């Protein structure tokens, strides 16, 4: 049955880990996955999730199941963190949120739906993206296309490109955007562009499909939001995937969630009955420990405090090995400018390598990073800064 | 967009707990989800879980991804306990586990597998059978026929109308098989019996695909193996979706496993990286917590032989529950015969009760009940056994 089975090509992100965890070369830097590193290089439990850890233990008296939507504070805290704490979407019982594992639960759980309960034939992905994002869509069945994004000569964002890409969309089509610290990009739109897309689409009759992943890693969480909470104020209907994988440190504990927006309590209702029998069918019922973690701080004053300061540590780290890494390239003699590089944001970096460089940066280096050139500036350590910046500026 | 969606029918085993919650009646029985009880009528976390538990809050020191088919001890241990500690499969390096999140989410990946890379068509399950496991499949893409089980009138096995009807069944058709404690009827074939069933299949040329998810509660960890165990023997091809739901009280956590087995290493290492691509665009990678403590409570002397007597515990109290409750439902006057439930095996007993008869129960009395008459004996207590008697009795 399986004698004709073809190999799987490895896959561009996660393969390289196990590439990486084989050599074995003193030296070697990891700059491939999307993980967060302290300057020490690691990738620590944070303390409020600890904290919040112990609770479980000392409190926990089942582990019975949780129901098909998973905890509901846990949905509620969710719905704040992504509208608002006043807002209309709450207030008028628009929303629904379903716990799910991980972001690409919620993607996931969310093309089941469109796909099974509407008319949905085609999703529209950016240029670049998400290199998963295209595999998840296609395996409910929808068709991606792409829309026009990065204008890789000046690093910018190519907003009329953008624009006219998308007018080849149809009404009822979705059109899924990346609410901030665009991957691989790091280039977001302005909360103009954003306006004027939420304009656009809601004359064109597009379904918005926000994918949320780095709450908090570009600007702040409240201010991370205004382009979703754009499209909230002028969207009828939009569907959320949410990840707290990255902001909560809580990668392999499987974390996020999908939130269904409609136009009025009855009908998302009516929607999100159904949302529930797609869930039903794959993984049952949600993980409760890592929602737990997350609910018990968000809820807590004092563990909310101290991991409100846990992000910001985070964010800044990385926002010095930015600054750091073009300086140290800089006295390092790079051919090129990298200037760039500063005024992207988020972890990672558009790096600008060819396939070969990257390549070759591996094999004679030890030095690993995405096929696309995408590089993991959180991996980055004042430490190996310097090796790195002689691997780079040697193959460029 | 949304505006024409319907509403799904409630999930008949997990829709009981929505209406049992929101019900009002202080005198409540509730048999509906096949979860534990205790002497006290609550879900408790095991010892050894909370055992596991401390020692991960203490040791763990990351939170970065596991890959995508989990913890290598956790496939390890969970081989052994399939197939036995010196196992053939195992030396040959002919199977390859993934954790994933619960059973379901095991059986869910074997089905997108399957469909996208074999040419399976269709697979059959049992009648009666779980009713999620219709849905799984449906939402795969494969078609579901049903083959002759029970035998109503003498609850017993009916070994020849079972064979008969699974002769419609082609080569290359998939067909689940319950290791043990067969959902609903707890009326498991005999290992005579496994034996002949393992024979038709290798000379029919169908694929089987085991539902194992109540392994310790009919006879014993090995003993429940052996009908599995004599399909191994002769099988080139198997799939085995097991689940540590239930022997292990971790429901929320969505702990369990797709086994895949081929006819050679590098046959099934093939294959493997096909479901891993299956994974991947589904959830991505599993949840660590649950799995954590699994292995944890696996690999550790001490930790295993107290969740042994943990598991052994659970298991008579419900053998002690089914006679009491066959009894008191005699002297309290049942017209029918209800013996034939000693003989059934696991948390459930099928009471043959009439889809109106368990309506009534309901809103009559308070007592909760699959429509199928499918009652949850684990959930009996003796403080609860009278007061429920009595409501059935009613009815009758
Ligand atoms: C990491 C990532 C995801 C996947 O989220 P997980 O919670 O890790 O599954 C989705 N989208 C983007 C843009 C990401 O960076
Ligand atoms: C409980 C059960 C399942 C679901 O297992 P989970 O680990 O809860 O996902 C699947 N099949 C059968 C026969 C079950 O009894």
């Amino acid at each position: 049955m399986f004698e004709n089975i073809t190999a799987a090509p490895a896959d561009p992100i996660l393969g390289l880990a196990d590439l990486f965890r084989a050599d074995e070369r003193p030296g070697k830097i990891n700059l491939g996955i999307g993980v967060y590193k302290d300057e020490t290089g690691k990738t620590p439990v944070l303390t409020s999730v600890k904290k919040a850890e112990q609770y479980l233990l000392e409190n926990e008296t089942t582990k019975n199941y949780l129901g098909i939507d998973g905890i509901p504070e846990f949905g509620r805290c969710t719905q704040e963190l992504l509208f608002g704490k006043g807002s209309a979407l709450i207030n008028d019982k628009r929303a629904r949120t379903a716990q799910t594992p991980g972001g690409t639960g919620a993607l996931r759980v969310a093309a089941d739906f469109l796909a099974k309960n509407t008319s949905v034939k085609r999703v529209w992905v950016s240029n670049p993206s998400h290199p998963n994002h295209k595999s998840v869509f296609n395996s409910a069945g929808l068709e991606v296309r792409e829309y026009a994004y990065y204008d890789a000569e000046n690093h910018t964002l190519d907003f009329d490109a953008l624009i006219n890409s998308l007018n080849e969309a149809q009404a009822g089509d979705v059109v899924l955007f990346h609410g901030c610290c665009h991957n691989p990009t790091g280039i977001d739109p302005t909360l103009e562009q954003w306006q004027t897309l939420a304009q656009l689409s809601v004359e064109k009759g597009w379904l918005p499909l926000f994918d949320f992943a780095y709450q908090g890693f570009a600007r702040g969480l409240e201010e991370d939001a205004e382009g979703l909470r754009a499209f909230a104020a002028m969207h009828k209907e939009l569907i959320v995937a949410s990840s707290y994988s990255k902001n909560f440190g809580l990668y392999n504990e499987r974390v996020g969630a999908c939130t269904l927006v409609a136009a009025d309590s009855e009908t998302v209702d009516r929607a999100f009955s159904q949302m529930k029998a797609a869930i039903r069918a794959n993984y049952s019922n949600p993980p409760a420990h890592g929602a737990s973690v997350v609910a018990t701080i968000l809820s807590n004053d004092a563990l909310r405090a101290i991991w409100e300061q846990e992000l910001t540590d985070m964010r800044q780290r990385i926002q010095r090995m930015r600054q750091l890494f073009v300086n140290t390239l800089q006295e390092k003699g790079a051919n090129r400018d990298f200037s760039f590089i500063i005024k992207q944001n988020g972890m990672f970096s558009f790096s600008g390598l060819t396939k070969e460089q990257v390549l070759r940066l591996r094999e004679e280096f030890g030095v690993y990073a995405v096929a696309s050139g995408r590089v993991n500036v959180a991996g980055m350590t004042p430490d190996n800064m310097a090796p790195l910046c002689e691997a780079i500026v040697a193959v460029l």
